[PDB]
């Protein structure tokens, strides 16, 4: 009567458990999120892989047999909703799960940040993780298994150790907030990038979060729509749309498209740009 799910967490390990095979993806979700005892839990999602090898979030609304065929039920949990303010979450756990997202879209260059950000965010992961510097428990040794962005280089380890000596007293807590005030003003911070085309055929990456949908074009923020002024969002076979009021009366509607690689592709995108919208407002 019943499938095997496996989901990989955080921290790398990985959580199995049964649910019925009619299940909602609800279901599951509220059993991962059970066993993380993690109470603030609309920021987060789950992520399959479907046929095409894309990444999905799994409806929490609909049949997990509707969205992933496959009877390999393998997902992985992560932040779906970056907070645009950490420091208002109401539980310690639950940023502290938003850290571990955060080292680890550091760490595969998903967001990109200055060496001098990426060495006071690792002193705040040590500090977190292993309390005060001490030269008894300290050797010239004792961060070489922490990775601290996609590039290693020993300046940036020995600023590491640097700055940790400074933040001698901080709890995990102190060092997890102030890892995030950091990471939360990074440009890429929370942003999910989708590939498309513009109306004259140029490629550009659609990235969507909390402040609203933005556009890049060569590594380069070129426009930004923030979400009050979308009026609209749709998608029609492989193009998506958005409709705003231009102009500085907004005295006129103007309906602005992007080509996507598939139907299936601008229906993911079209998907989590409404939630991020609705998400958002509500918050």
């Amino acid at each position: 009567k019943s499938m095997q799910c496996k989901v990989i967490l955080l921290d790398g390990s990985e959580y199995t458990c049964d649910v019925e095979k009619r299940s909602r993806g609800q279901v599951l979700f509220d059993k991962v999120c059970e066993h993380l005892n993690l109470l603030e839990k609309d920021y987060f999602g789950l992520t399959y892989r479907d046929a095409e090898n894309q990444k999905n979030w799994l409806d929490p609304a609909k049949e997990i047999k509707k969205q992933v065929r496959s009877g390999a039920w393998h997902f992985s949990f992560n932040v779906k909703f970056y907070p645009p303010d950490p420091a208002q979450l109401s539980e310690d756990i639950t940023r502290y799960y938003l850290c571990l997202q955060l080292r680890d879209d550091i760490v595969s260059g998903r967001l990109p940040c200055s060496f001098v950000t990426l060495a006071l965010l690792g002193s705040y992961t040590v500090q977190s993780e292993l309390g005060d510097y001490d030269p008894d428990e300290c050797g010239s040794d004792y961060i070489s298994e922490f990775r601290f962005a996609p590039n290693h280089t020993k300046e940036l380890e020995d600023k590491v150790i640097e700055l940790h000596k400074s933040h001698r007293g901080m709890t995990p807590a102190e060092a997890e907030m102030h890892f995030l005030e950091n990471a939360k003003k990074l440009s890429m911070y929370g942003v999910d990038l989708h590939h498309a085309k513009d109306s004259e055929g140029v490629e550009i990456m659609l990235g969507v979060c909390a402040s609203g949908l933005l556009i890049y074009r060569d590594r380069l923020r070129i426009n930004r729509f923030a979400w009050p002024k979308v009026l609209k969002i749709s998608y029609k076979r492989n193009n998506f749309y958005i409709k705003i009021r231009p102009g500085e009366f907004e005295q006129f509607e103007s309906t602005i498209g992007f080509k996507l690689p598939n139907h299936r592709a601008a229906k993911r995108l079209w998907k989590v740009c409404v939630e991020h919208h609705t998400f958002f407002r509500l918050l």
